[PDB]
């Protein structure tokens, strides 16, 4: 299918192994600030769903598509492709609504619907935005949507913003230099130290931190869902070009994202920037091996690159440089596997 | 292979990507008292390698193989299947020991040694000793091992005893709960109860704990790995019959276990039981659904079935009675995905 | 003479010119343990002076003549390099001592006394006690002094402990990773970071410290000045073993040392060890590149080597090992350019 | 060498060991205004250097001779005395400019070029523009520069102001009347009292102030590098004539410097005066030994005279007085010896 030529098998076993446990949809469900958003943007927008068809991408416990019936959809098809849409089917019978929500077994990119619909909707929204590659399933959804049809949500913003943070480059600084030693247990790793400097800098930071760290206002990326296509999220060229607010050490980007329910009432936007209220996606962090020094008011440009890949994510590539001394560096992260450091 | 047999594509692949992360390694190599007890137990037999053939089992960074070499091994091949291969080699030059340290990329079930060896040294323990299945591919090895020549580690022991632990018990039912309410955002979620009980108790639970809350002497299962075939390793049987020290109610069976270096010169201990400092195997906990109620004297008979799965890992059965009420207790865990609970 | 035989002239040059300023000799003169020290060790000793024949070896302003004839002393020649010596006359005038004290300028290897002493008394230590090899002067003025005569100090103390201080080896870390960064302006300096990181290392670190971070009793190395000759200075072999008292990382040695004033009437003792009020001489500490991993019980054993040099200081070898583990370190200092760090 | 003939050989020693200290590159590396604005004046004139022949004088770690190479030089010959060549030979490698830089270890004064050079670039400022005496070099290098070839920088100008500072003036005596006490522990001291006094007036004091404490408009010395020969710096006379614009005491002179590059696309100035952001230059105060009370609008009139020495220094001579009522004061003051008193 679509799918499985854009996947690893040992990548989609894990992945929807994971989705799989009642555990993890929990966790997402507990989210406030993620299920509460969405379930305003879906209720304030109910003349968006009345009477309407409606598909649900990787509808998990089933919870969106409550909120779609909620909102008073004719039919809703649920597809999901972990286990965990036999419990999905459970709550749509225990909760008297199997007239109008319709359960589906399997990957989007394989099942097959009845017929077109008139609204997506899906919560495909990985760390970045980006990672599991979902939202790719998402636009491939659009296969199935009527013209005109809507889909909630519309759009993503990606922001990226320099920031300066010490401790954090320290700390996995310290870590790295483990394998600068020259006799652990009488044993010299030092010749390995630069692979361990790489290897851990290559991982995104996920957690959350304040505002005052950001040296700059945010540059943002934007993915509109009602027009891009599954091809676009391939190669991701993300160029800035940061003024610096404050002089300092750069330590690397920091990354959130937005993303917008257009609907035909109102618009309604679910955050997870940092001034905004935890959500579990937090935010994240990608440290340079070597931080840049500018000074307030110098121009800090490059790239971020993101190149998909078969393990559902993104080799990310960022290089960077303070136009004013030609200081540049670069990076490649890996985010299919980060450092949860919150706490 | 005998390995590509026993094993999922997909679970190996994760297996060992994850021992391609220096991360990792460095994980193990910190354990102090698993490093350091390697070491002593080495050193200390050092006539049993001195001007010897060793052979090293998923040599990882080759940290073991130093160990031989500092005891004067004349020839150690260590064999290493994940990319982690190429770092040890790395270490091997730079440490200068190119002359007595082979590196040999691969599964020790599908490489080639050029001879024969003395002893076999390896570090293929896991959680509980036998997850991941590693220890099969150690005794797997002994088709390389001289008449007569040694394991090091040479016997392992698993130990199991019960233990009350009223806290650890509710938890499983206090998570669950989270389904146990009639509208969540509107959605009656409860009928997932029962399941979401389920799937916490299929976990095996990681971390220590007080000695005081085991209720009787342990059993013991003994591996002797000069013995062993990988054969008897598919399905383990392990009868007990406690004497309860206290009365109280049984919530489940404790797990540890010891290794054995038997050499000529002494036999070394490592042990990971809860009386001994912690190490990164910590300790695990199997809960029984239904507590089992036994006054000191008593008896609590039962076994714990081990059978192993094609992902690297075993399905537990454990089933428990006590003898003078009758009253009998049985549960399925996945050893596979273990809860880690220790923080 | 032995003493242009073993310096630079260059050195001894701007080491005069430096003893040359009232400000210096005001700095030691202010530090009141030094000084109030001395005067209570000459005067308590009373009966070492009364009618003796003194030499002050390197008197400076002259403080210690004074001392010596407040005393009781019959004559004291007073022996100064420095120009300091003029003022020193000037104060035995404007004191109206002209006819005790005999200020004879020069270095006391190549001035002529008219007669032998009784007693010789001086302030030679350095850091570390050696520095400035003011200490081989002092003992090669014992050809003055009469069989049986005293020296004050009589005895010094030089003390070593091992030390963590992560705070102190990632400030001195943090400054030769300056050259670690690929592109300063536009530049890679990286292939000068194990340059930068051997510059930064060999300096010894001088200012006080908690004495929390030491991590065994001080092995102490005794000179008694009274029998050693100029040359047993040349090249001091210190050995030590450690019983560690707390696990953790070892940053370096720290050292420290006392003399004795083994008087007829009492022995007193001047410390400048960090358990006693603050001295001008802080203490010193030496760093390792990368510290040593160890636990209580644990010995730490090795060298600590000091070889003269014309720079009148030493280069200071140490060479350090954790027995349990054979984990090593190495580290060459310069104690002739130390980082005064106090503040 | 005409180096070799103005220098004590144990001040040479003892400079260009200075100079081979990494951490002594560091610091200049690291005053960004120093490094930046030497950075924009060579690439803001690109013209002057794209496929030039350019001279380094006193190269140290590179630095400069890498903006040339950024700039489009063809060649450049990077010359340096201390065995900072050796360092900067291993970047130029490492950077990969092997055909475009060539370090030539020894004196500019002393070394063979292989040919005439476009442009001679050189940072050598020290303290009040003329210490240490490396601008001699820097116009004994125009020897290899071609007719009309430019110099970078061009000029110097050192900028002399009157200041009060009543504090500054009253720490002297402050510290000189440690000296005035009858009995220092038995000792009357106060002999020595006007030797001290004298001894810090003869300090040049190094550090920055608030510019409110200036009370004229500073008088500007210029030395034009294309036109000057190295005699010119022998005794450089630099009259005065300040039109006071405030009344109050007036404690002494304050100096500052700045140098411009004349390039061909445009004029940039390195500043270190007390209105712009400090540098490792600081700013420079000479005291006069007795305050002059001046009106605003009074005139302050006289010299100061730099006589060099061979301790790669200058004796300065500073006569003021206030011309409308003859009040008159002077100091002598040794550069070599400033005193450091920022913190
Ligand atoms: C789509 N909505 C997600 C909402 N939210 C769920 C929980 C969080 C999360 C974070 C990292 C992850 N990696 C994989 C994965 C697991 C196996 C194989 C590949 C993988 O990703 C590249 C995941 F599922 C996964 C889920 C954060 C995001
Ligand atoms: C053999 N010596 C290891 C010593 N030590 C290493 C770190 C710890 C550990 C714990 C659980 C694990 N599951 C898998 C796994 C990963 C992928 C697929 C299947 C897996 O297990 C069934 C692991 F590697 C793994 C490693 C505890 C044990
Ligand atoms: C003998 N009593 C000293 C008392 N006390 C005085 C002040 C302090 C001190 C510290 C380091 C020093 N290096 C040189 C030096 C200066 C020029 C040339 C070589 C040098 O040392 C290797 C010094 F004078 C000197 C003095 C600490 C000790
Ligand atoms: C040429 N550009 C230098 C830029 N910058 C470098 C660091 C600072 C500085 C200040 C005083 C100094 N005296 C000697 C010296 C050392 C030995 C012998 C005689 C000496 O001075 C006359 C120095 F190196 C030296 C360097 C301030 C100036
Ligand atoms: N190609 C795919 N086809 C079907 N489901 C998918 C696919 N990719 C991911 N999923 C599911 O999408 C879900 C992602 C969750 N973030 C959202 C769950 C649910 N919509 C909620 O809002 O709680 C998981 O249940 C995945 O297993
Ligand atoms: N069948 C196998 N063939 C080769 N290596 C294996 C096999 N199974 C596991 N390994 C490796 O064995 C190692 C197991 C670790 N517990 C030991 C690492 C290292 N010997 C140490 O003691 O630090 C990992 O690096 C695995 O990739
Ligand atoms: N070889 C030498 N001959 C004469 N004086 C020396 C020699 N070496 C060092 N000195 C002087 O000894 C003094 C050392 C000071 N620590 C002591 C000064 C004085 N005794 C006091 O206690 O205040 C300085 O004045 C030195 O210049
Ligand atoms: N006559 C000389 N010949 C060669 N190098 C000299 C001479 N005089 C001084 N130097 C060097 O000039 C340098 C002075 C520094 N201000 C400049 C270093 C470097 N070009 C920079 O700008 O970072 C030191 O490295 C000295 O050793």
């Amino acid at each position: 299918s679509v799918f499985s030529e854009r996947t690893e098998e040992s990548s989609a076993v894990q992945y929807f192994q994971f989705y799989g446990y009642l555990s993890q949809q929990q966790n997402m469900m507990q989210d406030y600030v993620r299920t509460g958003t969405y379930q305003r943007a879906i209720l304030q927008n109910h003349t968006d769903f009345k009477d309407k068809i409606v598909l649900d991408v990787g509808c998990g416990s089933g919870i969106l598509s409550f909120f779609a019936a909620q909102a008073g959809a004719r039919k809703i098809y649920a597809v999901e492709a972990s286990t965990m849409a036999q419990h999905a089917e459970v709550l749509v019978k225990s909760n008297n609504l199997t007239d109008r929500i319709v359960v589906i077994p399997g990957k989007v990119e394989e099942v097959s619907l009845p017929e077109q619909v008139d609204i997506i909707i899906s919560e495909p929204m990985g760390y970045m935005l980006f990672n599991e590659r979902m939202l790719e399933s998402y636009l491939h959804a659009k296969k199935y949507l009527k013209p005109s049809g809507n889909m909630f949500p519309t759009i993503g913003d990606v922001h990226l913003a320099p920031f300066t943070d010490e401790q954090l480059y320290m700390e996995q600084f310290t870590k790295a230099n483990f394998w600068y030693q020259p006799s652990f247990h009488g044993v010299d790793l030092s010749a390995l130290r630069g692979a361990a400097v790489d290897e851990y800098f290559r991982q995104p930071v996920v957690d959350t931190f304040d505002i005052r760290i950001l040296m700059a206002k945010s540059v943002k990326y934007t993915v509109n869902f009602l027009e891009a296509k599954e091809g676009d999220l391939h190669r991701i060229e993300i160029p800035f070009k940061f003024h610096m607010l404050h002089s300092g050490l750069v330590h690397g980007l920091a990354f959130w994202f937005d993303v917008a329910f257009i609907g035909s009432i109102m618009t309604v936007w679910l955050s997870t920037a940092p001034t905004e209220p935890l959500t579990h996606w937090y935010q994240v962090r990608c440290l340079f091996q070597s931080p840049l020094f500018a000074k307030a008011g110098d121009t800090l440009s490059g790239t971020c690159l993101l190149i998909a890949n078969k393990r559902q994510s993104y080799d990310i590539s960022i290089v960077a440089q303070v136009d004013q001394t030609g200081s540049k560096s670069s990076n490649l992260l890996d985010l299919k596997n980060p450092f949860f450091r919150y706490t």
